[PDB]
């Protein structure tokens, strides 16, 4: 098995996890009854898929509408992530309060997760991959990469 | 009298003195603002102070702020005289207007105050406020 073939089977494993929505290997951090972060409950190797930043994938026109509606209510939060993909502006809108864990992962300048665009049939997905080997029990912390 | 009253609100905005309020501290973190004196309905409370910029410089800053989630989301956009402005309160400062929490049933509301054609976003009392109340804003 070549490196190219190993990368193909990895992408297929990520496709299956994205479309199944299963988010194993992680759990919510609780202080004072509030979901404040996410802890790894299993090892992750450098480059392994961790979780998707899940949300509605939309373009700028729909996004600017939602943003004006969201501004009227601070209870929403700022969860709209903008990015370029193949000379095209996209937005992942995770405003919606859900059980998904990707939007609960805290930022750190020296985190253990970084962002990456994962293509499925030409549709970009923002995923978090391990920027280094992660031990079980670590808080997951993301930076932009 | 009208000219005089409008001049006093201007002086408050320009002097930057923010009397009648104080920080609410939990765990050493500034989390809210408490009134230390009464306010009557319609009284000036505080400015949401920041850089007043237009749509071009605003997007340039917002993308730069996005790469650093430790900044927070402090850019407030609004229309004034058929022109889009933004008040950028991102810089962490001692100003208290950016510390006031939002509540659908708050005691403060937003209002645009003109100073020589330049809009300022201020908070006014939407009802009589007793001393000791937490200041909570909504959009008016
Ligand atoms: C994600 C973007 C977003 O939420 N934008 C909302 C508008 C900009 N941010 C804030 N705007 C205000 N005001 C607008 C005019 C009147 C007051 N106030 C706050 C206060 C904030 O902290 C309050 C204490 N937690 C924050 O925190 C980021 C933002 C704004
Ligand atoms: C203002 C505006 C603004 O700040 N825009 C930033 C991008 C959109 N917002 C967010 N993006 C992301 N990511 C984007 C891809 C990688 C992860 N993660 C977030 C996690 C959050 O809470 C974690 C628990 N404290 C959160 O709380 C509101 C917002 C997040």
């Amino acid at each position: 098995k070549s490196k190219a073939e190993l990368q193909s089977e990895e992408r297929k494993r990520i496709d299956e996890l994205i479309e199944s929505g299963k988010e194993e290997g992680m759990k919510i951090d609780l202080i004072d009854g509030k979901g404040r972060g996410v802890i790894a409950t299993k090892q992750f190797s450098r480059g392994d898929f961790v979780v998707e930043y899940h949300g509605d994938l939309i373009e700028i026109t729909d996004a600017k509408k939602r943003e004006a509606l969201y501004a009227q209510d601070p209870s929403t939060g700022c969860y709209m992530y903008y990015f370029q993909y193949l000379s095209k502006t996209y937005c992942v809108d995770a405003t919606r309060e859900t059980n998904r864990l990707g939007r609960l992962i805290n930022h750190s300048k020296s985190g253990n997760c970084q962002t990456k665009l994962h293509d499925i049939d030409g549709v970009p997905h923002l995923i978090l991959i391990a920027s280094r080997d992660i031990a079980a029990g670590e808080e997951l912390l993301y930076d932009y990469g």
